[PDB]
């Protein structure tokens, strides 16, 4: 109950199918308030927020526990346990994917369907395997995040919303800025040192992959690589909207999209 209550969990919708929407990198649980209305209807539909939120205490960012993904996964399911949820579909954005991933292989049987957006198990190249960064290029990045926050911030959020939505870029860098910079900088080496191409076979729910255009945190053939290596049962499903957070650039179209495969 002091984990519900510490990550912001919230439960809304008419319906009684339960749909988890587990926000990325450098938002909170509002990253979804414009999909939302689209479920409420037919779905019962839980929102929280990941602890390195803005939104969430600072405080509870506990550096000595939150080295790797795995501890984010004991509060999903901490939350969905305590919440008496014994089987959901959940969609998970960017980091969110991951921890949905690995949920299911601890859970198989709490999950019906994974859908995950903007999702990559791996960012650095390697010579059989395109993640869309290099190794040698990252540190001179983290070494400008903690120089000067505002110009990284500044500098991010465009690339990661992509297409020209000028609100969306002023809302992501509004939730950036929420962040502790310190917070932001140890997420992003977490995240950067992730590695989950080793577990995507022993997942054996349906999973829909949601690939945006011209991500600039997912190439392409990372989509196709999901595709072929999770163990379940996938669908790609190729997005007409451009960008790394569609559901901040393009939620009716997403919403959409969302509905056909919860459907499916």
């Amino acid at each position: 109950q002091t984990l519900l209550d510490a990550l912001n969990v919230r439960v809304v919708g008419s319906g009684e199918r339960v749909l988890v929407l587990a926000h990325g990198f450098g938002t909170d649980q509002s990253a979804w308030n414009r999909i939302l209305p689209f479920f409420l209807r037919d779905y019962r539909v839980v929102l929280y927020d990941l602890v390195c939120a803005g939104s969430v205490n600072p405080d509870f960012f506990d550096f000595r526990r939150y080295t790797t993904l795995d501890p984010y996964v004991d509060d999903l399911l901490h939350i969905l346990d305590a919440l008496g949820i014994d089987q959901c579909a959940y969609v998970g954005h960017s980091v969110s994917a991951m921890i949905g991933i690995l949920a299911s292989i601890r859970r198989p049987e709490l999950f019906s369907k994974l859908i995950l957006i903007g999702a990559s198990p791996r960012f650095l190249n390697d010579e059989d395997y395109h993640g869309g960064f290099e190794q040698g290029e990252i540190e001179k990045v983290f070494s400008a995040m903690e120089a000067n926050y505002e110009a990284w911030v500044n500098g991010f959020a465009p690339l990661a919303v992509g297409a020209a939505v000028p609100a969306a870029v002023r809302e992501f860098s509004r939730t950036l800025f929420n962040m502790r910079p310190d917070i932001t900088l140890f997420v992003s080496r977490t995240v950067f040192n992730s590695d989950m191409r080793g577990v995507l076979g022993l997942v054996k729910v349906p999973c829909h992959i949601f690939q945006t255009a011209r991500d600039h945190s997912v190439p392409a053939s990372v989509a196709t690589y999901l595709k072929n290596h999770l163990g379940g049962k996938n669908t790609v499903h190729w997005l007409n909207i451009e960008g790394h957070l569609p559901h901040l650039s393009a939620p009716t179209l997403l919403a959409q999209e969302l509905r056909r495969a919860l459907s499916h």
